[PDB]
């Protein structure tokens, strides 16, 4: 007996074109996407060449409609110069990305005074999403209230980070926030297994405590995002190895692994996969798109998932519960048993949508 | 002519004494204090042992006692294990310290629940102040405002933190700071000459356009403290040079000759060095005490100053207009023209005065 879940939504994911295709494109990333179980991804702006600017947005549109397989929405990028600028084309976007550490990014800010004045300068209506670890996210709550808007902080991986952005909540400031399953599912305990190359990630794996306190401050957590971020094994495991794991393939599983243990509701799973991404980054319904998922399949992940050009996974060797048996996406079936049926270009930008533009009044 | 100047008053020293009277020690520390018109200093905790604890507390309260020459206050330090447990004592003590970034400082924090836990337990009334620097500035912000009380930030030296505090001021929020000279008249084009060792500051030397940003924002500027922070030249020029800057002897000349320039007036100087140092902080008037200065002599710093135990200035060759001729401190002679005339133990404990006690609601 299967369990026909909606389209979920990933609000967070690495496709790498342009520029960065031996590690993942729009085709497979879209392909990893959907044996995952997700119907709609929103791609983040640190590509090469970046989406920074109109020209580059453009660029990025096109290849993805022509490869994508699942639907989208792109993230413009917030750069050192183009605050004042993305005005024209910031409502056909998921949303700004503001990357406010180190990690794999024309794209790290200077200055606080350059977060700012993108907060002032972005339309307030529009989604705002922050890269912000350990004091930085408690810096961009500032920025935020002094601009008097919200803002959703990505992968949140620490005790001190889900609890500050608790603190927040209960005095009633407008944050959100998401969590990756590495953060959940992976700590320091797997660091001599994964080696200090794979290990590689930003944020970066947490103790057992880190853990702990994600998953008993689940009522914090508004979405799960992969932060898909794929990168080759020969990347991973030479001289300079860049911080990311592959993650569409394998979170859906991890999670109903986690259901059937009672570590969290069905539907727990489908407002942080669901119901939050859409209402955050206002995202439209799919029409006849759903999920069929087998609660009882055991497995164990294997050293590659088959879809991901980054051919390597951290969670290899977890024993997980629970499998994705079909996709039907706007009326085609998408993916069946390991097969994906449905062509590159199949996918659409889901803000181009009559239903998918973010509501503003009339300015 | 002499101009009679009030009592001038220092929130941020380092005396460091108990543990490090090689480097300065009450004695000495205030006889530079005295010579660079200064009556009163508030001495930071980051001695050895540093002052973290009732016990601590007390060594230095009988230290201070029996060698200042001018009056104190004395700070309390926050750290990983405190908070809580310092309820007793916090009314005696100018206020408290957090260190919130990499510095010569049992007493960097952890994590920001760290700094919350302190602004929970920390009694609201008295004072916090932080080294918090580029985007610590708006993260310690953000938690003085879950917390809801005020904040003080220690020796400003960016455009950027500058900018982000004056946001924060035109939203009406509790924050006040002070800047220290090297910070004012000193830059990256000054690192040639003091070579790296010497060079080595936190916060940094900052650009030309830091400088001029800090000036420009005067307005903003609520406090000019030393940031007195003495080390050896030995230690200085050796290969694991500690940060920081002597500076009670040439804070008073530096910005005396400023006014002398119009850069600022007699009264913005005396706001920032008596009128706002006193009403942040609490700090009780001294009876029959003041000032001469000499506004006309024109002399140029020397290698050393004639009282620190730093026994070096990075000020050195530095053209300045402007001298302390004599100070009063309660009705005795206490400095007059390169001599201090008052002994060690003459100066007192400000926070014993009936009057130096910070007001606060029947608990
Ligand atoms: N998470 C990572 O370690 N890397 C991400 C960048 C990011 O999400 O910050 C990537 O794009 O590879
Ligand atoms: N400013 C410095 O470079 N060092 C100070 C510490 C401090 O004020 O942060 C010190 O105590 O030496
Ligand atoms: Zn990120
Ligand atoms: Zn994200
Ligand atoms: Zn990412
Ligand atoms: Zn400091
Ligand atoms: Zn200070
Ligand atoms: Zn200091």
């Amino acid at each position: 007996k299967l369990v026909r879940l909606p389209g979920l939504i990933d609000v967070h994911v690495h496709l790498r074109e342009p520029g960065g295709t031996h590690k993942e494109d729009f085709a497979s990333g879209t392909a990893a996407a959907l044996a995952g179980g997700i119907t709609m991804v929103c791609a983040m702006p640190n590509t090469r060449p970046p989406i920074i600017d109109a020209p580059a947005l453009a660029l990025a549109q096109k290849l993805a409609e022509a490869g994508a397989r699942c639907d989208f929405a792109l993230f413009l990028g917030a750069s050192s110069e183009n605050a004042g600028t993305l005005g024209t084309v910031a409502g056909s976007a998921a949303g700004l990305k503001l990357y406010l550490n180190e990690t794999f990014s024309e794209l790290r800010l200077d200055s606080v005074v350059q977060w700012m004045e993108h907060f002032e300068t972005w339309p307030s209506h529009l989604p705002i999403v922050a890269h912000a670890e350990q004091q930085t996210v408690a810096a961009v709550l500032m920025v935020a209230q002094l601009t008097q808007r919200s803002v959703h902080i990505c992968h949140v991986a620490r005790k001190e980070e889900i609890l500050l952005i608790k603190a927040a909540k209960a005095r009633g400031l407008p944050v959100t926030c998401e969590v990756a399953p590495h953060h959940l599912f992976l700590s320091h305990d797997d660091l001599e297994r994964l080696g200090p190359g794979k290990g590689e990630v930003r944020p970066e794996l947490g103790s057992r405590q880190d853990v702990e306190a994600l998953w008993e401050n689940m009522a914090v957590i508004d979405c799960f995002a992969s932060d898909h971020a794929p990168h080759t094994l020969e990347e991973k495991c030479g001289s300079r190895p860049p911080p990311g794991f592959p993650g569409l393939e394998t979170m859906l599983p991890l999670l109903l692994t986690a259901v059937s243990e009672g570590r969290l509701s069905l539907d727990d799973l489908l407002q942080r996969l669901h119901h939050n991404p859409r209402r955050i980054f206002h995202l439209p319904p799919q029409e006849d798109t759903y999920v069929e998922v087998d609660l009882e399949h055991e497995w164990t992940i294997p050293s590659h998932m088959p879809f991901s050009k980054a051919h390597w996974t951290p969670f290899e060797g977890q024993k997980v519960k629970g499998t994705v048996r079909r996709v039907v996406l706007r009326g085609e079936v998408a993916y069946i048993d390991g097969q994906v049926l449905v062509p590159p270009g199949y996918g659409q930008d889901v803000r181009k949508w009559p239903q998918g533009a973010v509501p503003q009044l009339p300015p």
